[PDB]
């Protein structure tokens, strides 16, 4: 299956006898899941986000059925408003990153020249929208609440800005706030044709 995304990347998994949908997300290394009943023995766990951390249970060897493929790894299980496979497991049903190919074993990290500046940024599936780390940017922007795993941020929206993404020009609303990582999302992937493939 190959995969566009002009809608969220959704996929249906079965977890511990359960049926859910969740998030191919290109930009988590972990899989993260909504409040569950799981089996067995875990370990307080604390991860980050965009509006900061939160405690998890970690449970390893969890079986996946993610789309009818089966993977076992490690899931943490949480207040995420969105259940999120992750990297750790989206590498074991063999899932690619096409805008090249790109496989991901490692943070699918890009230079992308912004207003004048080079830095680098992660492809991220599971993001609807570019948000950067504080920057020089010009222009009038207008103030916005994003949520994410930790919780909200305000952040400066600027539209009609000009990013180069691995040498490929687009056009559009870019959000400067307090991110831990520059993140290119949905809006400005299905511009450079990026495509998902498992």
């Amino acid at each position: 299956p190959q995969v566009t995304l002009w809608q969220r990347p959704l996929v249906t998994i079965k977890i511990g006898g359960q049926l859910k949908e969740a998030l191919l997300d290109t930009g988590a290394d972990d899989t993260v899941l909504e409040e569950m009943s799981l089996p067995g023995r875990w370990k307080p766990k604390m991860i980050g986000g965009i509006g900061g951390f939160i405690k998890v249970r970690q449970y390893d060897q969890i079986l996946i059925e993610i789309c009818g493929h089966k993977a076992i790894g490690t899931v943490l299980v949480g207040p995420t408003p969105v259940n999120i496979i992750g990297r750790n497991l989206l590498t074991q049903i063999g899932m690619t990153l096409n805008f090249p190919q790109v496989t991901l074993w490692q943070r699918p990290l890009v230079t992308i020249k912004i207003g004048g500046q080079l830095k680098e940024a992660l492809l991220d599936t599971g993001a609807d929208d570019t948000v950067l780390e504080e920057m020089s940017l010009p222009g009038r922007w207008k103030p916005k609440m994003i949520g994410g795993i930790g919780g909200f941020i305000k952040v400066r929206q600027y539209d009609q800005i000009l990013i180069e993404i691995c040498g490929h020009k687009a056009i559009g609303t870019v959000l400067v706030g307090p991110t831990p990582v520059n993140i290119i999302g949905r809006n400005l992937l299905t511009q450079i044709g990026c495509t998902l493939n498992f």
